[PDB]
């Protein structure tokens, strides 16, 4: 009996194993644009995932992650509200049972279709596990979907989903660009927060880009093929794994635009 997303497991219920789950910076949260303000000491994103490593893929059980080689700088972020080195580790998404659900953030509590993230670790703290206990440890990069005309550089990743069908399985996945998943703006907000899964540790700084992308019906379709459950065991269909926003507090969300 772990967490999860059903309604005995669900987010209304991960506070009784993660106590943190009702802290002061807690993720996701509804980004109000009217309220964001706009901070211009803040500088332009740089990402650089030229030398980028894909190794893996995974279906964990509550989401599929694409993992990358972090053994040095090769896929990094730096630049914008963040002060140091940050490495790509992996990247996944999050996406609703129907169309108008499966992000984790809104705008204006607008929900979109899905919401992928690159999660990266500051390299000043050696490696993954010593950075997610650190308040500037994670700096997650989010992205919005909706559904519309189809993005080339995600079908790779839809492709090969029938091989990591439930929990457990992995399929190598070497030579994927994750700059194809970008949108042609990098205009952001930004606000300190938390991770959006168990153990929920509050150690984020969010990046989430303005400028959603666009995915098929048939692309976001097939993430739904997803099995939350492992081979042999009852099916349950991967849909709706996304957190409802959370309490902003004494917080306040800065963009890097106007
Ligand atoms: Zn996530």
């Amino acid at each position: 009996h772990h967490w999860g997303y059903g309604k005995h497991n669900g987010p209304e219920h991960w506070h009784k194993d993660f106590p943190i789950a009702k802290g002061e910076r807690q993720s996701p949260v509804d980004i109000d644009t009217h309220t964001a303000k706009y901070d211009p000491s803040l500088k332009p994103l740089s990402v650089s995932y030229d030398q980028a490593t894909s190794l893996r893929i995974l279906n964990n059980g509550h989401a599929f992650n694409v993992e990358f080689d972090d053994s040095q700088d090769k896929a990094v972020l730096k630049g914008g509200p963040l002060d140091g080195t940050y490495r790509l580790i992996q990247f996944h998404f999050h996406w609703g049972s129907l169309d108008g659900q499966g992000s984790e953030h809104t705008v204006d509590k607008k929900k979109y279709a899905a919401e992928l993230h690159l999660v990266h670790w500051n390299t000043k703290y050696g490696d993954f596990g010593k950075a997610v206990q650190q308040p500037d440890g994670l700096a997650v990069l989010g992205i919005f979907l909706k559904v519309g005309s189809a993005k080339p550089g995600l079908q790779k990743v839809v492709d090969v989903l029938d091989s990591i069908k439930t929990k457990g399985k992995s399929a190598d996945f070497t030579n994927f660009d994750p700059r194809g998943l970008l949108p042609e703006s990098l205009d952001y907000w930004t606000y300190p927060g938390s991770l959006t899964t168990p153990p929920l540790l509050e150690c984020v700084t969010w990046i989430v880009l303005k400028e959603p992308i666009s995915v098929s019906s048939e692309q976001v379709l097939k993430f739904r093929k997803l099995n939350f459950n492992g081979e042999g065991e009852p099916e349950e269909l991967m849909v709706d794994n996304w957190r409802p926003a959370q309490p902003l507090k004494n917080r306040q969300i800065k963009a890097s635009f106007k």
